[PDB]
């Protein structure tokens, strides 16, 4: 079965910081793939990190090939698109659906953290869905190593997306990598259950963030969220990253372990 690496473009799937992502369809084998096209006239590091990854909740990397100035990355096509488009504005989605996606998100993040990688930009636009609605983490363009030879490195680079970034990234010179990813997962959960982001950024200058710190959960988005997931959010969206809930303890949370959804 030759000619297994000959692709035909069809649709613009999206645009990232470095370039655009297009759907490409194979020749003989009829495989569909996502191809990231960046005009280099950062992606080197993105490719290196992608080569480390192999997990059911991480978008698969197939390979790379450059042509002078234009770098191509070949990646798994997720026909369900972005989680972003499953979130209904001002509504969210059914709690059992949110719970399942959150379970899969945690699985993916545990995997990454276990191999010493932090994503640094978790948000619904970077969480894709395959044909069976399985959630897959994508876009490692801001990802980096925070643990190597069993030694943790503190981060200092401000990066990510403001509504999703943890407060310590705006307040402290250095910070631990893992609690930052945990925080963004909490913002994702909030979005799934409310169809709105709670604040522009987690700063003292942001009224909506002050309200949350004051425990005004009679306001939106919190009043739309049931007491059980809201109790989890209270543990995740903690300002002090050392007091913030860790993933092992998220996995013990009452809502996290609530039977909600029937199998397929
Ligand atoms: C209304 N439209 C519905 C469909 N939609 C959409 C459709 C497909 C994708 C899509 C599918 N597989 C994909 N596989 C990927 C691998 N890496 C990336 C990346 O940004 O790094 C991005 C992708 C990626 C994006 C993303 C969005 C775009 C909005």
């Amino acid at each position: 079965v030759p000619f297994v690496e000959d692709w035909d473009l069809v649709q613009t799937l999206g645009e990232g910081a470095y370039g655009e992502v297009q759907l490409a369809v194979n020749r003989v084998t009829e495989e569909a793939v996502a191809v990231k096209i960046v005009d280099m006239k950062n992606i080197k590091k993105e490719i290196c990190i992608n080569k480390m990854l192999n997990h059911e909740n991480v978008v698969k990397f197939y390979g790379h090939r450059r042509e002078g100035n234009i770098q191509y990355l070949f990646l798994e096509y997720c026909s369900g698109g972005e989680l972003f488009d499953r979130i209904e504005p001002d509504i969210g989605m059914p709690e059992p659906d949110a719970q399942r996606f959150f379970h899969q998100l945690m699985a993916g993040v545990v995997y990454l953290h276990g191999i010493g990688i932090t994503h640094r930009d978790i948000k619904p636009e970077n969480l894709l869905l395959d044909e069976r609605d399985n959630l897959k983490i994508s876009d490692f363009g801001l990802a980096t190593v925070f643990r190597y030879n069993n030694r943790e490195r503190l981060l200092n680079k401000m990066c990510g997306t403001l509504p999703y970034v943890a407060p310590e990234l705006l307040k402290r010179r250095e910070f631990h990598a893992e609690p930052v990813d945990v925080w963004s997962c909490g913002i994702v959960l909030t979005a799934m259950l409310a169809g709105e982001l709670p604040w522009d950024q987690p700063s003292d200058s942001c009224q909506e963030y002050s309200d949350w710190k004051e425990k005004k959960t009679y306001l939106n988005p919190w009043k739309k969220i049931d007491s059980a997931p809201l109790a989890l959010l209270h543990k995740i969206l903690v300002e002090n990253p050392s007091a913030r809930i860790t993933i092992p303890d998220i996995k013990k949370d009452r809502w996290y372990n609530k039977p909600l959804k029937k199998g397929a």
